[PDB]
């Protein structure tokens, strides 16, 4: 494994808003297969629906869509329709407090899913690890 596999505590039974303290943002994904953050908590697509594939290895699928978060070959974050090598993110636990989700395909590389202070996602290379970017909150919803 090239991280940690420290986890964050909870479960998947709920949907969560998985909030980036970073600007204040929920995580989103749009209709139109973008991912931002937003800070209106009333958006239909910041509910975000977990599952597990092996533990610490997530999905993270729009209840409102059914788009799975995705990250591409280029590190952009995307709405995926189906479940693919790209959706599988590695949730952790961060600074003894947030979740942070590493790209599996690129687990090599720490790519993370990270939400800028204006709310657009990071680029996959653009983040690291010590990043606020990369430090969510899941919350609950609708």
């Amino acid at each position: 494994h090239h991280h940690h596999f420290n986890l964050p505590p909870g479960n998947y039974k709920k949907p969560k808003l998985l909030y980036c303290s970073n600007g204040g943002h929920f995580l989103r994904i749009l209709p139109d297969g973008t991912v931002d953050g937003t800070r209106d908590r009333s958006d239909q697509h910041i509910q975000l629906q977990l599952s597990a594939e092996s533990v610490g290895e997530v999905y993270i699928k729009s209840t409102e869509t059914g788009q799975y978060l995705a990250m591409d070959t280029d590190g952009l974050l995307y709405g995926s329709q189906t479940p693919n090598e790209e959706c599988l993110f590695l949730e952790r636990l961060e600074e003894n407090h947030y979740n942070t989700y590493i790209s599996k395909k690129h687990a090599e590389k720490n790519w993370f899913v990270g939400l800028k202070k204006n709310g657009s996602a990071k680029r996959g290379p653009r983040t690291h690890y010590g990043q606020k970017a990369i430090l969510f909150l899941p919350l609950p919803v609708s």
